């Protein structure tokens, strides 16, 4: 034909919920032959005008997306290429709050969503500090310090090397230099040892916010624009419990999944086993109340503040789930 086949068909049909929380994110990935990332991207690309904006030919996107889904670990649970697609679709969704409209250039736009999309590549699914204790070849060669979110970014980079995946070949050395620095910055700010600061930066930006031509953040200076997508990364990045709850279940699933197989080799090799990853002392419903109480909640409420009133319904959905976690206690 020139058309698409049936099973085209019905992820087509499940793609234009592209632009919405709550995607079906695990049936597009079945749907696609275990491909969420490189379609979901590609949709995000086409929908943002991003191939013309940045001279892309379609043929490098799509070799570079294969590239690229094909360096996350399918027997990894959690830091897989469904939880890429996920941060991706999910970042592009804050790209597009009424508060940000006409914020950011399509550089950042494009630097955002490309940080989202290789902010996990080659997740071993095992912890930085479980790699720092185990003398792992990936701590040695980062000195131990934000070890996984640095190769990441090597690699998100290297894999652009590859045959005809070089997806930036057309932007001038300005833009390509611009868009690898901010890219860097976002990927490094997904280790959770910066959420403290993260969230105590963008607090001070909530307490002196200003919204220029009458409705929308004015952002005028590096530091604030890049804090501002870091923060909105790491939103998406910490998005689970923010979902319907049919969705936040399977997160849930995943996520314990990969710590208990952590806590396994742990235990296997005599080690200390890291906070809930221990299968034979597990508390799945207060540890997720505990991270809602402690770190997703203050973070999604600060967002709220920086783009009231439109991320009230996303924080409704994470009370209305700490809330049902909390009533499962036993
Ligand atoms: C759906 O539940 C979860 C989804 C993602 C996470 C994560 N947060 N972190 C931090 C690390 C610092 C030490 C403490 C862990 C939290 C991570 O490193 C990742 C990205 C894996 C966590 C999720 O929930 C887990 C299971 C129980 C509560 C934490
Ligand atoms: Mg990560
Ligand atoms: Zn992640």
């Amino acid at each position: 034909f020139g058309v698409k086949t049936e099973q085209e068909d019905v992820l087509a049909k499940e793609l234009e919920d592209v632009n919405k929380w709550g995607l079906h994110v695990f049936r597009i990935a079945e749907l696609s032959g275990n491909r969420p990332l490189t379609v979901i991207m590609h949709t995000i690309f086409q929908e943002r005008d991003l191939l013309k904006t940045f001279k892309i030919p379609v043929d490098t996107l799509i070799t570079y997306l294969m590239t690229l889904e094909d360096h996350y670990h399918a027997d990894v649970a959690y830091h897989n290429n469904i939880h890429a697609a996920d941060v991706v679709q999910s970042t592009h969704v804050l790209l597009s709050t009424p508060a940000l409209e006409a914020v950011f250039t399509d550089l950042e736009i494009l630097a955002a969503i490309f940080a989202s999309a290789i902010h996990d590549v080659d997740h071993p699914g095992v912890s930085n500090q479980f790699l720092i204790n185990t003398n792992s070849e990936l701590a040695l060669m980062y000195n131990d310090s934000s070890v996984l979110e640095n190769h990441h970014l090597a690699v998100g980079f290297k894999l652009l090397q590859e045959e005809n995946c070089d997806i930036f070949q057309n932007l001038t050395k300005k833009q390509r230099q611009s868009l690898r620095k901010m890219v860097i910055d976002i990927v490094l700010a997904t280790d959770m040892s910066k959420h403290m600061n993260l969230l105590a930066d963008l607090k001070t930006m909530v307490e002196t916010k200003k919204v220029t031509s009458s409705g929308v953040l004015l952002l005028d200076n590096y530091s604030d624009r890049i804090q501002v997508l870091q923060n909105m990364v790491h939103c998406a990045d910490l998005s689970n419990p923010t979902k319907p709850l049919q969705l936040y279940r399977q997160w849930t699933d995943r996520i314990m999944e990969e710590f208990f197989r952590q806590g396994d080799r742990e235990r296997e090799r005599g080690m200390e086993i890291s906070p809930m990853c221990d299968k034979h002392n597990a508390s799945v419903e207060k540890s997720q109340v505990g991270f809602i109480d402690y770190i997703v909640h203050p973070l999604w409420e600060t967002w709220a503040d920086l783009v009231h009133p439109d991320a009230q319904d996303i924080l409704d959905t994470l009370e209305d789930n700490r809330e049902w976690y909390q009533s499962t206690i036993p």
